[PDB]
């Protein structure tokens, strides 16, 4: 019995050393190379475990149902079920047999070929044939392609088959003249540090007919991932990259020759898009004739992914940002379909996945405007657009009378002398300010006074009915919106700032589109949705229908009133309700404060579309409002 317990520890450590990928430590727990003992030496056990388990990408060996007893004076038998992960799938239900040995005080494993796979005998080999799975496509709500896979002919020259003296110069000139490439660039590539005589130095990417090939040039067809919208959806869609040996160690079910999603939806839906590797893992005899099969799946290509995105709206939303720092979110607010998720500046995903120079990659990473950031998922202070939420809360809890006219003297205001030098500031000197006026001119003082009058308790009570702190059900990495840093403002100043969208508020554009959706659904919050087939989910009674019917007519006046901050959008001649905002930020360099321009706009007649556009670190006279004319026209015509 005391010996049977030591054997269950030996089988445990032997399996553990195999599981931990240390095939040498497991080899030293075996007996000597002899009959009725170990079949091979230790160096041959290492090389057999390394060759076979390495070829099958064997990872995560775990056993169960261990049964160890006694067979003779020095012989102990052991059995167990086992399972392991391979590049083909899960290899479960493995009945392992063996015998232990107690020669001195230690117990060793009489190693046999049946301890690599159950039915191996003598000089049996292992064979693995695999078929790569085609990565699925990504498409928009109307079927247009967003990310597809295909073949790409790649021109390239062989330095050895190019020439010696003069003939190499002649072949370079013929390759240059027959492929439209400068002669100074062909020599710059074939002379790089990595190049060797008999290598394949790629040049151009043939996108049409293959022309006449001079001496030295040769086309090598390769697989590529194409992105039709390109940079206009690079943050959302992401890009794929060549699978590395580290990736295979983490998930053996990958193809060491395929691509893996690195960011965005390409990485988010990597499992669904990449498919499953097909093939067969068999045990052959000593000559290569197949005996027993261990795994066999057929190649199953990846699934396609259909998004709520509109390819036209996505490209228009991105183009309207003119390459400046910003982002635009367009939805159908009654269902939550995300029509566009643009971020700017961006990077070339085609260039990123189909070969990018190391200089260009550093440009993308050293760019201060940071093109790799998904700005529709970055938290910001919403600014003056947030007054709609504060107003709706003040109307619901009976704090704001729409017709009551506050008197506001001057452009500065503070509650009392305890505020020191801090004062809420108004841009327009309007003395008689009611709710409709405060939304048209965007008056901070009215909002600050009504927030302080409301109280912190009643303010948060209305705020907590929204999606602050919630994690949206979206395949986009994202932080939840927050009201402040802590559960209490503990400051009348901070309570006031939060009233008109400043303070410690952090709400990303997508979360803003979800929160502002209440004004298109009579106070019901409709959650955003990116997968076209998902079910619409909502959250009712977030604000009162009374507040919606009061505020939306005022938001029409933000566009229609001649002093409205969005009056430039009345040139469209379409039903629009809007609210602009400009948030000031002092979290970069103290040399100068930076401003973020915002625009919220939806159709108040049919509620077909909703838009939340942003400009980060805006230039002067530049706003989100002056750029939104084109996207609004498209959404108004195509989403009624
Ligand atoms: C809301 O965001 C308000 N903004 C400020 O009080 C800060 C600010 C920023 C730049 C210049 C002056 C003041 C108001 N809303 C914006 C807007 O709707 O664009 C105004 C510029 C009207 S102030």
């Amino acid at each position: 019995t005391q010996a049977v317990e030591a054997g269950e520890k030996t089988v445990e450590q032997f399996v553990q050393a195999l599981n931990k990928g240390d095939y040498n430590k497991a080899a030293e727990m075996t007996s000597k190379k002899a009959a009725n003992k170990s079949a091979l030496s230790e160096k041959e056990i290492l090389d057999k475990y390394q060759n076979i388990y390495g070829a099958a990408d064997v990872k995560g060996l775990q056993i169960s149902n261990l049964k160890v007893d006694k067979k003779d004076d020095s012989t102990y038998s052991f059995s167990y079920k086992a399972k392991m992960n391979t590049s083909l799938g899960e290899l479960k239900d493995l009945s392992y047999k063996g015998t232990l040995d107690r020669n001195d005080g230690q117990t060793t494993i009489n190693w046999q070929p049946n301890l690599v796979f159950p039915e191996m005998e003598g000089n049996d080999k292992v064979s693995l044939t695999t078929q790569e799975a085609a990565r699925g496509n990504i498409i928009d709500r109307n079927g247009e392609p967003l990310a597809t896979t295909g073949k790409l002919k790649q021109l390239g020259v062989v330095p050895s088959k190019l020439g010696d003296g003069g003939e190499k110069t002649a072949n370079i000139k013929a390759i240059a003249s027959s492929f439209d490439l400068t002669e100074d660039a062909i020599n710059q590539a074939i002379s790089q540090s990595w190049v060797q005589p008999d290598y394949f130095v790629p040049l151009k990417i043939i996108d049409g007919a293959t022309p006449e090939l001079p001496a030295g040039a040769t086309i090598q067809e390769v697989d590529g991932r194409y992105y039709p919208l390109g940079e206009a959806a690079a943050q959302l869609i992401g890009y794929v990259g060549d699978i590395t040996a580290e990736d295979i160690d983490k998930n053996p079910e990958l193809s060491s020759n395929g691509k893996i999603g690195r960011s965005g939806l390409e990485m988010a839906f990597d499992k669904d898009l990449r498919g499953t590797t097909g093939g067969k893992l068999s045990i052959t005899d000593a000559d290569g004739v197949e005996k027993k099969v261990l795994i066999e799946h057929e190649v199953q290509n990846g699934k396609d992914i259909k998004l709520t995105i509109d390819a036209k709206a996505q490209k228009t939303a991105f183009d309207s940002l003119g390459g400046k720092a910003g982002s635009t979110v367009a939805t159908t607010p009654k269902t939550g379909d995300l029509l566009a998720l643009a971020s700017s500046p961006s990077y070339d995903p085609n260039k990123m996945t189909n070969g990018i120079s190391q200089e260009d990659y550093k440009a993308y990473e050293e760019n201060p405007e940071q093109p790799f950031i998904s700005r529709f998922a970055t938290g910001y202070a919403p600014g003056s657009t947030f007054k709609m939420i504060t107003a709706a809360i003040g109307l619901d809890n009976g704090t704001i009378d729409p017709n009551e006219v506050l008197t506001i003297n001057g452009l500065k205001w503070q509650k009392d002398s305890s505020w020191g030098s801090y004062q809420v500031t108004a841009v327009s000197d309007v003395s008689q300010v009611d709710l409709k006026t405060a939304l048209i001119y965007s008056d901070n003082i009215y909002t600050a006074q009504e927030t302080l009058k409301m109280g912190e308790k009643k303010f948060r009570t209305g705020l907590d009915k929204f999606i602050f702190g919630e994690d949206l059900d979206l395949p986009i990495s994202m932080n939840p919106a927050q009201i402040s840093n802590e559960d209490s403002f503990n400051s009348d100043i901070l309570l006031a700032d939060t009233g008109y969208g400043q303070g410690e508020l952090l709400i990303n554009p997508i979360q803003q589109a979800a929160m502002y959706s209440v004004f298109a659904n009579n106070g019901t919050l409709v959650y955003p949705k990116l997968i076209a087939d998902k079910e619409t989910k909502d959250k009712k009674n977030v604000i009162g229908e009374t507040a919606v019917q009061t505020i939306v007519p005022d938001l029409r006046e933000v566009v229609q009133d001649v002093n409205g901050t969005a009056h430039s959008l009345s040139a469209l001649g379409i039903p629009l309700a809007a609210k602009t905002g400009t948030a000031e930020i002092k979290e970069k360099q103290d040399v100068k404060g930076k401003e973020n321009s915002f625009l919220f706009a939806f159709n108040p007649d049919n509620q077909g579309y909703m838009m939340v556009s942003m400009l980060e670190n805006k230039e002067d006279d530049d706003s989100a409002t002056k750029r939104a004319s084109e996207l609004l026209q498209y959404l108004n015509q195509n989403y009624q």
